[PDB]
């Protein structure tokens, strides 16, 4: 249970989420949703809360990186982000709840290899999903199997107007989680940020998916002795596809490749190309957001940077 | 063994499709694979090719509506519509290829009860597909489970490069099927159909998912003897749902609810509104199109429009 000054931590991208085992991070999640008014205001029963957590963590695997402490941390920044821009008076309640139900299950039951992976080499699941993101419709499909179980479903009393709008919005939410999609989904948020308007669906739809991408990939926003980590964790899981690949004569993707990669060199590239415009284009909406996410990735590039002439002395 | 009264008789849409059983019904479906180049061209098996189809027939069910049949129908009118409008020409082999092989997966395994049960009734396949064209996922994915067996598989000999193109085409077109997309795809055809140019992948593509629709849905384009038994076997099955809706709380469509459809009403806006205006559009760019298939359609909503009064004076 919580401490008053981690109560105050929790809410900031600072946060160390390596000073947590799953079932305090569990703990973290079930405060979240009392905190946020989720509990009280869609009357959700707060024994049902812990058991669905229970369900969820059950349901990701032990990968290098896709597994439950990668959802908390997702989860953990959407928090964060409620805060920092407060988000709470931008979005209903039911919004708020699809954002952070998302979070959490966005990567669920993850394998370890992507679609390419799953689509290159036929399997169950891309037969299944017909190579459109055979992962993220998983990821749902598990999601509400999981909110199917009576003693996992902590919308049970929410009636059925109310979840099929949670159902349509975080079915979205988790779906934009592709990052195939990332620039399709980038350009039109930048169409629709020329005027921006907090009355129009599509236009919310479009910043939440921004939203939960963000959260999808925040990892780096953190302090370095925090965010490093994950990067090897990545990469690790990286690495264990393209072995496998090279072995079973599929694909090897040049960011996935052992001999062709630095961890210097993919930061720089993905810090500066991806993240720094998504973050950038939403500091438009939410100016707290350059001090608080844009600092330490502008610092998290250059420190990669005096990393990257390191890694070319040597070999 | 096909007389050649028969093999004259299946290149026309009039070909009587009532009176073939199951096993002779392959025959035709073989000899089209043959006929239009495919077996010589694709290198495909003689034998991966009746099983293949004898296979594909097991994985349709016993519906009133949605059975073998119904996927032969649909082929049958597809090799119509290659001669009649010459595509041989147009469009390359691979687009033969996808486009009949498309229209003999188009509606696998398909239960009897449309997308709007499986979602509403939160059923194991809506909850999978979250509610994204939940059958017609369901289609190609078992689809492309027969064709990963190596005993059925007929592009065996095709490579990955082939088969990836034959992929991310059957594909794009199976789920065309889906007519809650119908308005989407009929406007972005359209679009194109100002300056139509044969030369654009995606013009041509946006072509072929019409051209497989106008399949689907091809029934009253054939003679009344042919054409109106399929309007007993439709309602058999959309009122065996609205039984089953009413018994389960669920919604019910006015078009399949039992008290308020009388066939021939059900048609003439099924003809003047959706099959009528589709095909008129296919004509601008083949006008032979006219003459074979507007002609007994604009007579069969005659005959349904007259039908009505009999049953009006009835009621
Ligand atoms: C080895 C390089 C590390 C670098 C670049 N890399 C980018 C990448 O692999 N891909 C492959 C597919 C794609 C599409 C568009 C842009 C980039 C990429 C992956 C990544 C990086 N840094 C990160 O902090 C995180 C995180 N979170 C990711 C990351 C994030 C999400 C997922 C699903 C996978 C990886
Ligand atoms: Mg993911
Ligand atoms: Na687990
Ligand atoms: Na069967």
């Amino acid at each position: 249970l919580l401490s008053p000054e981690t109560i105050e931590a929790l809410r900031k991208p600072t946060f160390d989420v390596w000073l947590w085992e799953p079932n305090e991070m569990l703990s973290c999640l079930e405060h979240m949703y009392h905190d946020l008014g989720l509990v009280r205001d869609f009357s959700i029963n707060p024994v049902t809360l812990r058991r669905w957590l229970f369900c969820v963590h059950d349901n990701y695997r032990n990968n290098p990186f896709h597994n439950f402490r990668h959802c908390f941390c997702v989860a953990q920044m959407m928090y964060s982000m409620v805060w920092l821009c407060s988000l709470q008076e931008k979005f209903s309640q039911t919004d708020i709840l699809i954002l952070m139900t998302a979070a959490i299950c966005h990567d669920l039951d993850h394998p370890g290899y992507n679609n390419t992976y799953q689509i290159n080499a036929r399997t169950e699941l891309a037969v299944r999903y017909n190579d459109i993101s055979p992962l993220e419709n998983h990821h749902c499909a598990v999601a509400f199997q999981i909110l199917a179980e009576p003693e996992c479903n902590i919308f049970s009393n929410i009636p059925p107007d109310g979840f099929k709008q949670i159902r349509q919005g975080m079915i979205t939410l988790i779906l934009a989680t592709d990052m195939a999609r990332h620039a399709e989904i980038m350009d039109s948020f930048k169409e629709k940020m020329e005027n921006f308007d907090y009355s129009n669906e599509e236009h919310m739809t479009l910043l939440k998916m921004i939203l939960i991408k963000c959260c999808d990939i925040s990892n780096e926003v953190r302090p370095m002795e925090v965010a490093e980590p994950w990067v090897d964790c990545l990469l690790e899981e990286y690495f264990m596809q393209s072995d496998r690949e090279k072995s079973e004569g599929l694909p090897v993707a040049p960011f996935m490749d052992r001999d062709k990669v630095t961890k210097a060199t993919a930061q720089i590239g993905f810090i500066k190309f991806v993240l720094i415009p998504m973050f950038e284009t939403v500091t438009k909406l939410f100016p707290m957001v350059e001090e608080i996410m844009l600092q330490p990735l502008w610092e998290s590039r250059d420190r990669y940077e005096e990393l990257k002439r390191i890694d070319d002395a040597m070999k």
